[PDB]
């Protein structure tokens, strides 16, 4: 009577019912899933994820030491949603936001609410209201250690009271998310866990392990650096997978640099050592001087990029 292969899926099946599609997965399973995402703003990182970009109406935990690359991906995930014609709200309880930077990242900064909470309390309440509306496509909430709970910030003395706050908004804000569609990246900030990351890591449908890994040179001198970041974890598609991309000092991810990547890894463009070539034309020696070429011959790119989507999707 014993056909693992079917008694196996009888099993997912009912898994998956009784618990959520992505309850659990093969890991090479290749997902037919459409949803509704908001790009990364790094085309790698949306192929690791499976879906194209964030999920829509889930909680998404972007976290990593400073200076990791975590905000800029919650910047271009806002700017995406907005060309969408999406309404972004940001939570701040750091007051770091550099809105000029943000305006070049694409986000439309004039048409942000961004509010300032004077405690974790009244930042997720804030943040809770403004998802209920149901007219938010993204919300942002700089810094789950920033939470501080009300009589912490008043002098009180008796804890395990942040963590409790982050659990209990996070069992009421997830229902409207999913009503709502709306995006929800909180921002954790380390020096996986800070004090609230707790219930964070279960209530998340996506979890990325952002970490700077290099410091992109090409001549002697510094460009940028190099991010990597991981999907710990995905709920709507298979977990683990990593993706890589440069941010240029004062720019976002660069997409050129993108395109040199996967184009390479994908066959696309060739790449002697040191020389990177396209179907019959140089791009440069150093993978900065083919960003410069990528930059400047708009013309090609467009094709590295329209080749590389169409081999995975566009
Ligand atoms: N305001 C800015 N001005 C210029 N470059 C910036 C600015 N913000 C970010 N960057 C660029 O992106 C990198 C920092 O990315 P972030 O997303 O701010 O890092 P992070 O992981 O979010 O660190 P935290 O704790 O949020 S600051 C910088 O090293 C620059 O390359
Ligand atoms: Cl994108």
């Amino acid at each position: 009577a014993p056909d693992r292969e079917k008694a196996l899926e009888l099993a997912m099946a009912q898994i998956d019912k009784n618990f959520g599609k992505g309850s659990v997965m093969r890991l090479g399973e290749e997902v037919r899933q459409p949803i509704s995402v908001i790009p990364t703003g790094s085309i790698s990182l949306d192929v690791a994820l499976g879906i194209g970009g964030l999920p829509r109406g889930r909680v998404i935990e972007i976290y990593g030491p400073e200076s990791s690359g975590k905000t800029t991906v919650a910047l271009h995930a806002v700017a995406n949603a907005q060309a969408a014609g999406g309404i972004a709200a940001f939570i701040d309880a750091e007051h770091a936001l550099d809105p000029e930077y943000a305006k070049k990242l694409g986000v439309d900064t004039d048409s942000l609410l961004v509010s300032q909470p004077d405690t974790g309390e009244q930042a997720l309440e804030i943040a809770d209201m403004l998802v209920r509306s149901g007219a938010l496509d993204i919300i942002v909430i700089d810094s789950v250690a920033a939470l501080v709970p009300r009589a912490e910030i008043e002098g009180e003395m008796h804890v395990g009271l942040q963590a409790r706050l982050m659990s209990q908004a996070l069992r009421k804000m997830t229902g409207a998310l999913n009503n709502s569609g709306t995006t929800a990246i909180f921002i954790n900030a380390l020096r996986e866990t800070t004090t609230g990351g707790k219930a964070l890591k279960f209530y998340a449908s996506v979890r990325l392990d952002v970490r700077r890994i290099e410091t992109l040179k090409d001549g002697t001198d510094a460009v940028g650096n190099r991010t990597r970041v991981k999907v710990v974890k995905n709920k709507v598609s298979p977990p683990f997978k990593q993706a890589e991309f440069d941010i240029l000092y004062g720019q976002g991810i660069s997409r050129e640099g993108s395109l040199i990547d996967m184009g390479v890894e994908h066959g696309f463009i060739r790449k002697s050592g040191s020389w990177f070539t396209y179907e019959g034309e140089q791009l440069g020696q150093g993978k900065e001087n083919a960003r410069k070429f990528l930059l400047e011959n708009t013309d090609v790119a467009n094709e590295i990029e329209k080749k590389i989507k169409e081999k995975l999707g566009i």
